[PDB]
């Protein structure tokens, strides 16, 4: 039956649906838009549950009232919800049209201890997310950063228990860094970065610096220092001593650093996921994380942009499968945030390979037997973008005699706006939804298309770092069709 080829479609709600003052501004306005989505066959919506709004007043001073009103409306409109535990700031990244800082009281601590923020070689502090360096430092009025994230998720679970029990919430996306993605803020627009700059390493806060220095000493090279020849945000790889042919990235020093740098992210995600699993244990929901799609410089040996962001991915070293393997113990979903792009849409001097990157990441996930979901990186309303998303959703087309051998768990579209609801654009969107559903009408019961949600079980045992890193072995990706068999057309 065709329904087994059905891939659910979700739509991101506007940023700021509940403002910085914790007020659900326009319920009536949202309602009409939501009803539009319901009529279009959309399965659900995604929303940021901003930490900076909810725990603003002070430690454990949560106010969930506005969000309870929003969830109630979503439920009345017959839509499911993907909730993001957004522990980051909204404002400094592409598309951020509203400013939502992290809790003021945390910012207050940062005034006396500037090292709680990611820091570049020049010493500029980025305030959008707390550095992984303080994950386990009890410097926030007695709590560590992870305990804060943990308490937040537990409070959410208890205060939204009725919505969880009624099955409104489908999955919990755990924010792990800038824009909620598990990565370092290596390409900050707020600091002058412009595509396709290689970006900069963000490991200079005193906590990470000390950890690194202790690490190199134990490795027998106490004299090794953090990179000093990697250039600046907008540089090109060949102009740096670190990324050029036979450069530092290829030396023992460079390899040790890149391994250390990338491992920090793996442990950061693993530890916070442990807390997320405890907070939602028993709930009929799934856990997910977001991985950024850094396609620029993907086609040169140095993969500079990926490296500075924390993804130690080279032609002979898979830096994404280790992440997938880590997610397996938590039964979590890997959400890739760049699915609509085509190589030919990128400037030549950027050496972009978004198509190849997508194939590597998704294949890595299916290889490790975890569920993979995705989102488009930039706003798109044209058929070519939708057709590329559909292609990646079912790489080998639909199976007329059962489920496809390969398919994504779901796709979330960025973002709900007046532009999307314009007659012509919305008209194409409807065809996109139909094709994602493999020509089937909207299906209310996920069980029909094998997407039944069972109670979250405790995570499996800890997987040692050496076992995780075995996943760096390069593998050939799964075969991809040149174009989808479920085209939207034009
Ligand atoms: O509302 C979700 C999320 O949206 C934005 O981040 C996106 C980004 O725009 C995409 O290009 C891609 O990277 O996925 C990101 C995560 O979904 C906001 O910047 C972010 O704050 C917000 O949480
Ligand atoms: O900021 C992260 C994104 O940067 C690029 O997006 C470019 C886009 O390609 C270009 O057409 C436009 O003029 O500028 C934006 C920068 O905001 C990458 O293409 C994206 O993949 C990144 O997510």
């Amino acid at each position: 039956n065709m329904l087994l080829n059905y891939v659910p479609v979700y739509v991101m709600l506007p940023l700021g649906v509940v403002n910085v003052d914790n007020v659900f501004e326009d319920p009536d306005g949202l309602k009409e838009q939501l009803l539009q989505l319901r009529a279009a066959g959309v399965d659900g919506v995604m929303v940021d549950v901003w930490w900076g709004i909810i725990e603003l007043k002070g430690p454990k001073q949560y106010d969930w009232r506005a969000y309870r009103s929003l969830l109630q409306l979503v439920q009345e409109c017959g839509l499911t919800l993907q909730a993001i535990m957004s522990f980051h700031q909204c404002g400094g990244n592409v598309g951020d049209i509203v400013n939502i800082p992290i809790p003021q009281w945390v910012l207050d601590i940062g005034e006396s201890n500037h090292d709680i923020f990611y820091t570049n070689r020049s010493g500029t502090r980025n305030k959008e997310y707390l550095t992984v360096g303080v994950d386990n430092e009890p410097i926030f009025h007695g709590r560590t950063a992870i305990e804060i994230y943990s308490d937040y998720m537990k409070s959410f679970r208890e205060n939204m228990s009725d919505f969880l029990e009624s099955g409104l919430i489908i999955d919990i996306e755990v924010g792990l860094g800038p824009a909620g993605e598990l990565r370092y803020p290596s390409y900050p627009q707020s600091q002058g970065w412009e595509f396709p700059g290689i970006g900069e390493f963000q490991c200079y806060d005193k906590y990470l610096k000390a950890d690194f220095k202790a690490a190199v000493a134990r490795a027998g090279h106490p004299e090794w220092e953090l990179p000093d020849d990697a250039g600046k945000y907008n540089d090109v790889p060949e102009s740096t001593g670190f990324f050029k042919s036979n450069g530092t990235y290829v030396t023992e020093k460079g390899k040790f650093f890149l391994t250390w740098y990338s491992n920090k992210l793996l442990n950061h995600g693993d530890q916070i996921l442990d807390e997320a699993n405890k907070a939602f244990l028993g709930c009929k929901v799934k856990l997910a994380i977001k991985v950024s799609g850094i396609h620029w410089w993907y086609k040169v040996e140095n993969h500079a942009a990926e490296l500075t962001a924390g993804y130690y991915n080279l032609n002979d070293r898979d830096g994404y499968r280790p992440i997938a393997r880590m997610l397996s113990r938590h039964h979590a979903i890997l959400t890739f945030t760049c699915l609509e792009m085509r190589d030919s849409e990128q400037p030549s001097d950027a050496k972009s390979g978004p198509q190849e990157l997508v194939q590597q990441v998704l294949s890595g996930g299916w290889r490790e037997d975890i569920r993979v979901a995705g989102e488009n990186a930039l706003p798109r309303y044209d058929a070519t973008a939708y057709n590329q998303i559909i292609l990646n959703a079912r790489p080998q087309g639909v199976n007329n005699n059962g489920p496809p051998k390969l398919s994504m768990f779901g796709v979330t579209y960025l973002r709900l706006s007046d532009d999307l609801l314009q007659k012509s654009n919305f008209n194409i969107f409807k065809k996109f939804v139909l094709k994602m559903h493999a020509d089937q009408d909207y299906c209310a019961n996920p069980q029909k298309y094998n997407h039944a949600i069972t109670p979250l079980k405790p995570s499996a045992p800890k997987i040692p770092i050496e076992v995780l890193l075995e996943a760096t072995k390069p593998t050939l990706p799964f075969p991809w069709l040149p174009e989808t068999d479920m085209k939207v057309d034009g």
